[PDB]
């Protein structure tokens, strides 16, 4: 990625060195009164939340490179009681005091339009998703992750549409899921053969995630058309 | 609100004035290729989207003042086949052409957060709003719709907290199979066209997670039952 390139440059430039995290770390936590941004460069990261009891809920991924924020740019106080959690072996992340990243995107604006960008991504986003999930209900839902996830790792071959990501990472991405799922795999939707996963009924997860497909076609055009 | 008041007079400084709105007027619409930033300083608006069959889904409703963007502020494409209609009375807003706006968020650090900032409790509402649907299905959705209602509608009666909006306004905000429910058990009364909170810890104990982003994003206004 081109203009993600350029933002990480931007940070080596003012000093800020890359970390390294691994599955199971946080790389933010909800109970830190300091709050960052994080350029999340280069694996997979979860965002969770614990609810009154003790239940961890996942609320959203993210794969790098992208910028994930816990705290507001102004006030720089909480947006919300989250923990950055990696579920890849390994990430490579950023980790800007929110104190400092507002008076860096003041002395530029290519790399500011690049973070604002990114939330729109995720305004949107979220408004798409729950768009389908009125639609259709968790189906749509399920749906729409499988579709990123085709269109983000996705490569055709003989077989159909191949995830190339390993399943120890995909298995990471409860019994309502897990039914919807293999209801899928009895479907021939997506189809497990030689240690793969291949997608096989693409149209299907068009057809139950039309505001998410409409959302990647918007925000990653040119990677959507590789399999359209 | 202060940093809505101070970004306000950047736009009519630099000769951006106000434009008025009636119910039903579409700020921006899906099919036009032209994508805007609305600062929608007064007035109550909601996000929709329209399929081919005509059905209109509502994604999100806005108060004034808020910051709705149609476009990528740097690639000035669309972010969504979405309309801005109106849904109270009247609205005021400043339309900005997407280009423009480069221009004018170029030349200040700190209108450039302003934006940024909503956009910011925009991605935290959608999270909250996730967040407690899926521990307290609709129930905790329209109890968190109903306490921000309540927090920024508030005003104490003898009767509990009246929600002081209009009869339309909140005519266009399974759901009434909830509201009657809610009404059943000693929560929210409906009489004389509004209705009227009278257990507010019941609304804050299935929508936890909407209570807290309220309590981060928008304190002074929860400071006001809390
Ligand atoms: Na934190
Ligand atoms: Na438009």
């Amino acid at each position: 990625n081109a203009q993600a390139e350029e933002f990480k440059k931007y940070l080596e430039t003012n000093g800020i060195k890359p970390k390294q995290f691994h599955k199971k770390e946080l790389i933010f936590n909800q109970w830190d009164p300091q709050e960052y941004c994080i350029f999340l460069y280069d694996g997979i990261t979860k965002l969770t939340s614990i609810s009154e009891n003790g239940t961890i809920m996942n609320l959203q991924y993210y794969k790098g490179a992208f910028v994930i924020m816990s705290g507001f740019i102004d006030t720089e106080t909480s947006v919300g009681y989250y923990n950055l959690e990696v579920i890849s072996e390994q990430a490579t992340a950023y980790v800007i005091k929110i104190n400092e990243l507002k008076e860096l995107l003041s002395k530029n604006l290519t790399h500011f339009f690049y973070v604002f960008q990114t939330l729109q991504k995720q305004v949107s986003y979220s408004l798409a998703k729950f768009n389908d999930f009125s639609i259709n209900g968790k189906l749509g839902s399920i749906c729409g992750q499988l579709l990123i996830l085709t269109y983000v790792y996705g490569k055709e071959t003989p077989d159909g549409i191949k995830i190339t990501l390993d399943n120890l990472t995909m298995q990471e991405l409860s019994s309502a899921v897990s039914r919807i799922i293999s209801k899928l795999k009895q479907e021939k939707v997506i189809v497990y053969k030689n240690s793969c996963f291949y997608v096989q009924n693409l149209d299907y997860l068009k057809r139950y995630a039309p505001k998410l497909d409409e959302w990647f076609y918007l925000a990653c055009p040119a990677t959507w058309g590789k399999l359209n």
